[PDB]
């Protein structure tokens, strides 16, 4: 299961306290780079209405019932490709996101959740972005592991 | 397709209907995973307490979801298919008369169908599948899962 359409949307519906509205902008956005440098999917950002992936932060109960915990634990969540609910990403606000390593990494967790999204199922691959545990290298540059590039282009393909 | 990746799966029954007593309650929820487990390779195991794969509840109007309970008539109950947190598990409107007789709705054979739904079963448009929208009665120990329903869980989780 996966998208039909190679050209895929996304909103960020609001944000977080912790980081600049660029310094999230940024974030999403180099993070759906992660994917699309390795494949046909386009990804523009729609400031209003319905989007593709719709991209939120909120806490505890924010809608759907997968209440977040809270400071720390769960992280974040997304749904597979999909209609409504399908695609969106949501950060628990009740985590401090941050552009370095302070907190937690945006663009690390965004390109995870965009995984998801894209139909990319948890890694079992240590040393993969899909792999279900933060890690933060705090290496400025971002190469997507092998098990990734694979895994999503075995979706979409390569180029 | 939606469905559990494991072949064990837990059930915890966390409140109880006024109609019928625990063990009524119990057996037939017993009853109805058997109905499943019976034709595929599927593990039912109860729990009295914690996070089960299958929380069973009978809750009236709003009782913690998207589908509010209707009181009597209506919507009789809901499941939800195989996922985290709330994925599977089963709600049945606590306003209607359960039982495990005839008067009134049988415990039995809507949470066979509804089981189903947590399984991963969709409605079928076959009128004898027990996966089918409407409710009808039958009973009787000797119960028949229907062809239908075969098909489409084993399409899941392969025969027994
Ligand atoms: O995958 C998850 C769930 C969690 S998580 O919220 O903690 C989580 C989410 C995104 C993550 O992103 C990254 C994963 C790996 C790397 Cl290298 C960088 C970020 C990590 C954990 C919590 C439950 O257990 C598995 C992981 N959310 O999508
Ligand atoms: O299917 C439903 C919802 C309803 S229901 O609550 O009335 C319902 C619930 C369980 C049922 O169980 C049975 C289904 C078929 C048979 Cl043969 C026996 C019981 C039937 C209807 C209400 C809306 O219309 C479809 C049916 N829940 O799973
Ligand atoms: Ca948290
Ligand atoms: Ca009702
Ligand atoms: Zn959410
Ligand atoms: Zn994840
Ligand atoms: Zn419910
Ligand atoms: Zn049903």
């Amino acid at each position: 299961l996966k998208w039909s359409k190679m050209n895929l949307t996304y909103r960020i519906v609001n944000y977080t306290p912790d980081m600049t509205h660029s310094e999230v902008e940024k974030a999403f956005k180099k993070a759906f780079k992660v994917w699309s440098d390795v494949t046909p999917l386009n990804f523009t950002r729609l400031h209003d209405g319905i989007a593709d992936i719709m991209i939120s932060f909120g806490i505890k109960e924010h809608g759907d019932f997968y209440p977040f915990d809270g400071p720390s634990g769960l992280l974040a969540h997304a749904f597979p490709p999909g209609p409504n609910y399908g695609g969106d990403a949501h950060f628990d606000d009740d985590e401090t996101w941050t552009s370095s390593s302070k907190g937690y990494n945006l663009f690390l967790v965004a390109a995870h959740e965009f995984g998801h999204s894209l139909g990319l199922d948890h890694s079992k691959d240590p040393g993969a972005l899909m792999f279900p545990i933060y890690t933060y290298t705090g290496k400025s540059h971002f190469m997507l592991p092998d098990d990734d590039v694979q895994g999503i282009q075995s979706l979409y393909g390569p180029g």
